[PDB]
C-alpha cells in the first residue's frame, strides 16, 4: 500500500496540446489551480539537454498565460527503470556538453551532436521565466538535486523536500562547471553566506532536514505524500486574493533584482492604476482632444 | 501567584505631557534609561487606526529626543476584557478601511467615517521612525502579531516574544492587502527568501519557538517575565558605549536603505568630526575672515 | 529688481509665529512659497530656522489642494545687497556637537544644556519622502547646507545674474556625507561632483545647467514666475502618477526605503479595487472571501 | 526618407507581419526592426508587441546578424507627420490595461480577454540580448514609445524631426522601470525628472545635450549612420562586445545582472581544458586529474 | 592521549623567508596544497598590535601568491602560557591603542608608544585581503573570538568551531569601539539582520553550537580534531575545479561588494577571455598591424 | 611645449631603481607626480610597470606630507614624437594566461614557467581606496587599460591639443568589465559609455569634457601647472573633511567594501573622543566603564 511513487495519475490530466513532448510532463490538476511540471529522463537522473530546456520553457511559459492556473509545482518523474533511483534534476547533460555549451543532438550522446550549432547554456532563461512570473513557482524534491538542478530548487519561490529521498548536492565544481547567478548567490540569501559558500566549495551530500535546517527547504514532507502536501501548499497559496500573491512574490524580488526587479514591480502598479477612475480620465481626455479634468481625484499623503 | 499579565505596574511612571492618549500608553522606567509603549486597544486585538498611528508616533518621536531614554520596549497592552484574548497588533483597523487606506473616523466604526478626508496608510512614517530613531527599539510579542502588526514587529531591531501567547500570522493577502516594502523584503533580511515567502504567501500561524528557528525572534520568554526579560536585554544594551550603539545601528541599515542610509550614518560621522579641533578651527577661520591653518593636522591612513 | 510678486501670494493661516521662514500659497494656483529669511546672513540656517522649514514643508505635504512645493531664498542682503538662497548652517552657533539652539544670534546666548544637532537631515528626508514635486529657485548663493539643499530637491531653477553654487563644506572643515554628495553624484556625474566638493569653486547657474544639476536659468526678476509656470505644467498632470513617478525615481537609490514609499503607494492602489473591498468585506462579515469574480493577470 | 529600400531584403518567414517591419541588410550582419502603424504615430497595440518580441527574439537567435537597428516607418499618409513611435494604442487602453481588438477601435475588443502590458517583456527581451540594440529616432517619441528608445543600448535620432515627450503622467500612466529610473542613469536625477514631471517636447540635440542620444543625424541620412555605427561596432571582437554590454548591464541589474554576465562567464570556463576535464572524468566514471592547470591570481 | 592542543608539529613544515616573524607563525602542510597562519600572542588572547598586522598581510599576501596552495587555514595559538587559556584573536591590543587608533611601540605596553606616529586601524586591509583573495579562507575558532578577532572570522569564506573553547564575543561597544563594516553589515547575511544586531548590540558570549544554529559557523568540532577537520574540508575544496572554485567565491562576493565585486569577478571572466584564439587573433593582429578577421568566430546567444 | 617643468620636481627617495615609472615629489607642495616612463611603446604597461606603480602609489598613499597624486605619462615618444598618458597593457607579453613577465621587451623572452596577471587592478583599487584625491592629466593617448585607470581617477584634466581618448579593448578582443565601463557609465552615463566601447572611436579632451568624464580642458604646456593648481585648491581645505569624501563618493557604488572604508574613517573619529577613550581605560583597569559623563545626541 505504501507507494514508492508521489505521482497520483487519478489527480492529474494532460494539457491540450502537449502530446509531441518528450523530455518533460505536463498536467493539470482535476480540480485545483495547479499544475505539474516534471522532467522526464529519469534514466540520467532526470538531466537536461537543450530540447528539455526548450520544452520547459513552454510548458511554464503556457502556465504563465493560463488565467486559471494559480501554482506551478515543479519536480522529477522516476524512478529510473534502469536502478530503481530517483532524482529531480541531475542539471546539465554531460554527454552533450562541448566547449560552448550544451548542444543540441539528433540522439542522446556525444556522436550525435550537431557540430555546427554552437552551445547554449538557457537554462538560465526559465531561472528568470521561474522568477519572472507572477505565480509561485514550488519545487519538489523528490531525489536528488545536483548542479543546475539544486539551483533550479534555487530559484524557485519555495521548496518542499521527500524526507527519504531528497539529495542536494552541489557538483558544479567538480565538473568543471558554476552557476554563478541564483544558484550561488540567491543560494546565499535563503541560507546565509557561510552555508552557501560550504555547499559550493565542498560540494557535499546534504538531506532534507539538513537543508530545512539552514533555510533553502521549507518543509520536509513523506515521499509518497510529497505531491499532497505540494498541492496543500498550492491549494493554501490560491486561497488567497490572487491580486496580493502577484504583488508580493515582485515585492520579495525587487530589490535582489535591481532595474529588473523594480520594472516588474512598478509594471503591475501599473496595471493597478489603470484600473482607477483617474487613468480612464487621462485616456479619455486624450481620445477626446481636451485637457483632463483631475479635481475629483485627491493628492493622497 | 502567576500573573496573566506581563505589566509591572510598579515599576513604571506615566509619561509628562501625554495626558490625552487614547489608543497608546507611554510608560518610563522608574530607575532605567528605558520606556514602554504599548498599543492599548485590546479589545479588537490591538488593530490601529489612522489616530492610533499619530498618538504613537507622537510618543515614538518623543522617546527619540529624549536623552536620558537609550532603550525603547513595543509591545501590546490586554487582554481582551471581551474574550481575555493576547495581542501585540493586529494591524490595520479593517472597521475604518476604505479605497484610499484607513481613513480618520469620529467613532469606531465605518459610519463615522471623515468621508471628506482622505485616507492613509502612514504606519509606514511609524515604521521610518522606528528604523530612524538612534536608540535600539526592542519589540515585545505579548500575543497575536498580525498584517500590519507583524510587520512592525518586523522593523524593530530585536524581538522578544511570549512563549505561551505569541502567534505570528501574516494575513496580508488574506484581507487584499500587502506589506511591499519592510514587511516582506526586509524580512527576507532575517529569515532568508524561502521562509519570508512561506510566510506571506500561505498565511500560517507560527509559534514563538518557531519563528526564532526561522530566525524573525531573538529570544522566547516566559508571559509572565517578557517585559522582566525585554527590561534586563535593555539593561545590556544600556550598559555599552552609547557613540558605538548610535553608529553600529545606522551602520547594520546602511545599506540595506541605500542613499538614505548612508545619510543617516554620513550624518553621526559628521557630528564625530565637529568634535575635533581640526573642525574647530574651520569655523573659526570662517567666522574671523581669514584663512584657515590646518598644518596642525596630520593626515591618517 | 525682486523675484517676489507680493500680488501673487497670500499667507498661510496658522503661521503667524514665523521668524526665520516665510510661507505663502499662491492666489489662484495649486503652489506654496517657502523661502528662508535670514538674507542678513545670506539665509544661513539655525536649529529653529530648521524647525521652522520642517513644520512648514510638513503643512505643504498635508495639503490637498497644494501640489508643488517652491523653496527659495528671501532678499537682498539689507547690509550689502547680497542674494542668497542659502549658505548653509549657521556657523556662528555651531558647536562641537552640531548646531545648537540659542536665545539670540551669537554662540554667547547657546543654551550649554542643550546638545548641538544636525537635522537639516530630517528637512532633506521630508523633501525626498513628500508625494510632491518641490522645486528649488536658486536666487543667489546657495552654498554648504544650502548647496545641499537644491541638490536634494526634485527640480531646481536658477538666477542667471546672481545664482552662485559653491560647496564650501570642507573649507570649514564640514561634509554633507549623504545626499549632498552621493546624490549629487548621480545628476552631475562622480567626476563633476568630486571636483565641486574637493575645489569647493564658484559656478554659474548656466555652469551647473551644462554639467546638470540646475534645470533651467530663468532672468533674476524672472526666476518666481519661471516657477510657478513649471509648477502649472506639473499640477497639470495625473497627481496619481506623478506621486508614482516620483518614487519611481526614488526607489533603487534609496534601498529599502525606496522601496517602501513606492510599494505603500501600490498597496493605495490595490486598495482601490473591489478585490481588496472584498478582502475588507469577507473579515468584517466573518465569513470567506470570494475571489473568483477577479481574473488572473499577466 | 530615412528608408533605402535597395539596401534592405525582407527576411524568409516574416510574410504574415502586419503592425511592425522586419528587414536584414543585404550585405552588412545587421537588421532593421520598425513600427508600422504611421497613422496613428506609430503606437503599439498588443499585436504590435507580439509581432515586435517575435521578431527581436528571431534577431536574437540569428548568428549572422551582429547589431538591431530600431526605428518607425512613415510619414504618416493623413498629415505627413513623422513618428518613431508613440506608446500604446489609447484605443484599445482599457481598465485592465492593452486589449485585443479585430479593428482598430475600441468597439472591436474582445472583451472576454483581459488586457496587457507586455512591452515590458520587448524592454527586458532589448536588454538580456547578446547584441547592440540602435535606436533610430526619426519622429515623435512619446509615452511607451520614449521609454524604448530609453532602454535600446544607443540612440541616433534626426535632426529636423526627432521629438522626445514623455507624456506619460498626462494620460494618468507611467513607465516606473526603465522609461524612468534607467533614463535616469542616462541624463541625471535632475534632467530625468524634468521629462517626467514636465512632459516637454525635446529636440534631438536637446537629448543629446543631456545624454539620452548618442549623436545627431540629418532626416534622410539617418539610417545610413545607423549602417555606419552597427559596421563599426561588428567590426570588434563579438566575445568582447557580448561581454561588455553585460558588464554595462550588470550592478543596476542586481541577480538578474550577475546571472547574465556569470552566464557569459560560464561559457568561457567550458572552452577551457580544465573544463573538459571535468566533463570527460564525470562521463568516464573516474577522478578529475587538475594537475595540468595551474592556479592563477 | 587526549591533546589540548589542535596543532599537529608533525603535519607542518615552516615557510621559507619567514625567519623573523614574532607575532603570527606561518606553516605549510607535509603533504597538502593548504597553509597555516596563526596568531601567535596568547599571553594577551591574542591580541593585534600593527605589527601584528602587518606580519599577518604579509603572511597572507604570500599565501595568495602561491601556486601551489588552495586553501588558508587562519587560527591562533595557545593556549596562554599564564593561565592555560584558549583565544582565536581578541581584536585590537587596547594597550597601544590611542585617540588616532593602534600604535607602533617598541615595547607591549603603553609607554613604549611611538608618539610621533599616527595611529592606524589597518586590520581593514587584511580584511579585504582576505575577502579579495581567490582562495578560500577558513577560520578555525579555536578559543575567545572578541571584537576585531570576531570580525576577522565574520569576513573568511568559511568558519570552524572548537566545540569545548570557542567562544564568540563581540565587545565593540563595551570599549567603546565598533565594526561599521563587514564586522556587522555582513555578519547580517550570514545570521540575519536580528541576530546580527543582538550579537553587537548585547555582545554576550555565545557557544559554537549556537552560533552554528544562527549560520555564523559552518561546523562544531572537537578542540583536538579542530584542525584535522580544517585539512579535510581544505582537501575537499582541493580536489575540485581549481578555475571553478576561484570563481564561485567571486561570484559570492559581487553584488555585495558593488563595483569591487564587479571589478572583482569580471577581472577573471577577462582571463578566461585571454585564453580563447579569439582573444589571440585581437592581439596577433594588433601586433602585426593588420585588421583582425572574427571570422571563425561565432556569436552565441 | 612639454608639460614637465624639471624646476618644480624632485625624485623621491629610495626610487632609483625605477625604471618603467618615474616619481617626483614637488619642490613645495603636497603634490607628487606619477608617470609612465615607456613612451616608445605610448607608455603600455607590463607587469614590471604595474608593480613599480603600485609601490610608488603604496609609498604615496602612506605619506603624511603628501595630499594629492598627479598621475600622467612622460614623452613625446622618441621615435616619432607622438603623445601618450597610457595605452593599456603591452601587447608584446600578453600570452593566453594574461600579461607576462619577460626579462626583454619582446615576446621570445616572456618566463614561460610563470602564469600571466591582470593586476592593473590592484594598482585600480589603490587609487581608488586610497583617503586622498588622484588626478589623471591625460596628456596624449589613452586607450584600453589606460583609458580605464583614468576612468578610475577622481578627477581629470586633459590636454586640449594632444589628449585622445579611444577604448580599443574589443578592438584586441579585450575588456574591462570592472571600473572601465561601469564606473564610466557613472560619469557620462550609460549611453555614451556604452557608445565610447562599443565603436571605440576617438574622442578629444573636449569631446570627454562634454560628455563628464574630463573636469576641464588645459593647454598642453599648462597642463601640470593646472594639475598644481587643482592640487593646491585641493590642499587648502580640511584633509579630514577631504578624506571622508571620498569615501562618501565611493561608499554605495562599492557595496560592502565602501562600507567598510567610509565606516573605518568613521570609527577613527570616534576613537578621538573622550567617550572611547574611557571605553579602553576602563578595559585596561579592568573596571565597569562609566558612560554618565557623555550625552545621547539625536
Ligand atoms: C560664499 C558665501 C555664501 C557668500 O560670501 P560673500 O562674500 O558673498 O558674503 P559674506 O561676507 O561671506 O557673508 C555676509 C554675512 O553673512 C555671514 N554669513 C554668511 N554665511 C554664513 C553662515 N553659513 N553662517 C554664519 N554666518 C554666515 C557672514 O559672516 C557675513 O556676516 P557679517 O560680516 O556681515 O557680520 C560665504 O558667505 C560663505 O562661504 N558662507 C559660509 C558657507 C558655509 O560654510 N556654510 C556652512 C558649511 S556646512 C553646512 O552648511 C551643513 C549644514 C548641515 C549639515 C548636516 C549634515 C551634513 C552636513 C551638513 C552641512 O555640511
Ligand atoms: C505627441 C504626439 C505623439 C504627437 O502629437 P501630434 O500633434 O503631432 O499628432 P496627433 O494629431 O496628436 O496624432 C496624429 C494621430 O495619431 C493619433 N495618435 C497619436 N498617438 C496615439 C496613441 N499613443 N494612441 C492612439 N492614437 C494616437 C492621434 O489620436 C491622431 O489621430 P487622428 O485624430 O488624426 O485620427 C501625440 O500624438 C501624443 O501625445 N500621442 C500619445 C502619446 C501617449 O500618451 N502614448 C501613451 C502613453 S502611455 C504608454 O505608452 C505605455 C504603454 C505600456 C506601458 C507599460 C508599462 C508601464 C507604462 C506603459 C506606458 O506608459
Ligand atoms: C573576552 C576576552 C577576550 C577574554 O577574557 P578572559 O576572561 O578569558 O581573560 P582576560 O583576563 O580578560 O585576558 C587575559 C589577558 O589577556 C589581556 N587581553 C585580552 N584581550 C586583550 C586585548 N584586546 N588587548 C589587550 N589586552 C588583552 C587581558 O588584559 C589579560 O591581561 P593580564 O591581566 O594577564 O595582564 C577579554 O579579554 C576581552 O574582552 N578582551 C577585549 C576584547 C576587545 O574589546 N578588543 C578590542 C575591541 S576593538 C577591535 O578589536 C578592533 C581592532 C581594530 C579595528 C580596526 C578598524 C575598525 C575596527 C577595529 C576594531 O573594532
Ligand atoms: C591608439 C594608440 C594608443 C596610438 O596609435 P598611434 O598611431 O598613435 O601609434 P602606434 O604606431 O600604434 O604606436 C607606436 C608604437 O608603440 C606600440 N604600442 C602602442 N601601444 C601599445 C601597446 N598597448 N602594447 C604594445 N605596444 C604598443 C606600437 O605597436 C608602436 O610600436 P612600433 O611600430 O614603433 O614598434 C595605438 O597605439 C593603440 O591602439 N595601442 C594599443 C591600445 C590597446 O588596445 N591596449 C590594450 C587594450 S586591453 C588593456 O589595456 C588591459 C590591460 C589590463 C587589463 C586588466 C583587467 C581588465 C582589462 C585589462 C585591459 O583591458
Amino acid at each position: 500500500a505504501l507507494s514508492d511513487n508521489p505521482f497520483d495519475a487519478k489527480a492529474w490530466r494532460l494539457v491540450d496540446g502537449f502530446d509531441d513532448l518528450t523530455d518533460i510532463t505536463y498536467h493539470r490538476h482535476v480540480d485545483d489551480a495547479t499544475v505539474r511540471v516534471a522532467f522526464n529522463r529519469p534514466e540520467v537522473r532526470n538531466a537536461f539537454r537543450p530540447h528539455t530546456v526548450d520544452e520547459l520553457y513552454r510548458v511554464l511559459d503556457h502556465a504563465r498565460m493560463s488565467p486559471d492556473v494559480g501554482v506551478v509545482l515543479l519536480t522529477g518523474n522516476g524512478p529510473s527503470p534502469k536502478d530503481g533511483g530517483w532524482a529531480f534534476c541531475s542539471g546539465g547533460d554531460q554527454r552533450i556538453r562541448g566547449r560552448s555549451g550544451y548542444q543540441y543532438a539528433s540522439g542522446d550522446t556525444a556522436d550525435t551532436v550537431d557540430v555546427a550549432r554552437a552551445g547554449r547554456l538557457h537554462i538560465l532563461e526559465v531561472q528568470r521565466l521561474i522568477r519572472f512570473m507572477p505565480k509561485v513557482v514550488i519545487c519538489l524534491v523528490n531525489g536528488w538535486a545536483a548542479g543546475g538542478g539544486h539551483s533550479l530548487h534555487v530559484v524557485c519561490d519555495l521548496t518542499l523536500a521527500s524526507r527519504e529521498y531528497a539529495r542536494f548536492k552541489q557538483t558544479d565544481a567538480d565538473v568543471g562547471s558554476f552557476d554563478g547567478g541564483y544558484g550561488s548567490a540567491y543560494l546565499a540569501r535563503q541560507v546565509g553566506q557561510k552555508f552557501a559558500r560550504e555547499i559550493f566549495f565542498l560540494g557535499r551530500t546534504y538531506t532534507a532536514e539538513q537543508m530545512h535546517q539552514m533555510g533553502a527547504v521549507n518543509a520536509v514532507a513523506e515521499h509518497a505524500e510529497l505531491e499532497t502536501v505540494g498541492l496543500q501548499w498550492a491549494a493554501e497559496i490560491n486561497a488567497k486574493s490572487p491580486q496580493a500573491q502577484r504583488m508580493l512574490k515582485f515585492a520579495f524580488n525587487l530589490l535582489d533584482d535591481g532595474l529588473v526587479g523594480q520594472q516588474l514591480f512598478a509594471g503591475e502598479a501599473t496595471r493597478l492604476a489603470y484600473m482607477t477612475d483617474e487613468a480612464v480620465e487621462g485616456r479619455d481626455a486624450f481620445l477626446q482632444k481636451r485637457p483632463p479634468d483631475w479635481s475629483p481625484f485627491p493628492r493622497y499623503f
